[PDB]
Parts: C-alpha cells; structure tokens; sequence
C-alpha cells in the first residue's frame, strides 16, 4: 500500500502542480 | 489506517478523475 | 504521522465532501 | 517514504488552505 500510495501521490500530485 | 486510507484514498481517487 | 494524517485526512476529507 | 509523504502533505496541506 505504502508502494503504490507513493507512486499515485507522487505522479498525483505533480498532475496537480501542472 | 492503512487499510481505511487504502480503500478511501481509491475510491476517493477514482471519484477525482471522473 | 499515522495518527496525525488519519486525524487530519479524517477531517480533511469530511471538509472536502461539504 | 512515511517522512516525505509528511512533509509534501504538511507542506502541501497548508498551501490548500491559503
């Protein structure tokens, strides 16, 4: 969960940045 | 917690792209 | 941070859903 | 993973508010 999380916050937030 | 955020923070994402 | 961010996500995403 | 998660929604929870 802490694998996958990481991986969706990270490109999920930089979608958010852009 | 995990298991709660896991199944939220799905779904709630899936809420955000539609 | 578990228990802070569950307390804050809680509430947090209460806020989101009014 | 658990602290930069923190920081990013720390950091990035407060720039919500503003």
């Amino acid at each position: 969960l802490v694998v996958a999380a990481s991986i969706i916050g990270i490109l999920h937030l930089i979608l958010w940045i852009l």
